């Protein structure tokens, strides 16, 4: 919900190429953000497996639980959540630019 005023339907090859460059720049940021947000989920996933593995009374289990809770906290704080929101914004914009480019290319084909 919307990007058309910044990136309206294309009317020239040069405007198309400009959109592609902007798309490539945004895609890189999108991917970097995906990886960054994913570092916590992968770690939480491995911690989940460790909780399944260790005896509930062990120090190992307590250590896993503390870390899992630490990460859950980070995942819920402002930095993480805004990064996530930013990632969604970028995804939406990227999807829109890809559509404008595809539409333009389609009518020349």
């Amino acid at each position: 919900e919307e990007w058309i005023r910044e990136y309206p339907p294309i009317t020239s090859d040069q405007q198309r190429q400009l959109y592609k460059r902007n798309f490539d720049t945004g895609l890189q940021e999108y991917k970097s953000l995906q990886s960054e947000l994913d570092e916590i989920n992968k770690e939480l996933s491995r911690l989940d497996k460790e909780l399944d593995d260790y005896r509930e009374e062990s120090e190992e289990y307590m250590a896993a639980a503390d870390e899992y809770n630490r990460l859950k906290q980070v995942k819920g704080d402002a930095d993480y959540k805004s990064k996530k929101n930013h990632c969604k914004q970028l995804k939406s914009k990227l999807s829109h630019i890809k559509k404008m480019v595809g539409d333009y290319d389609r009518q020349k084909t």
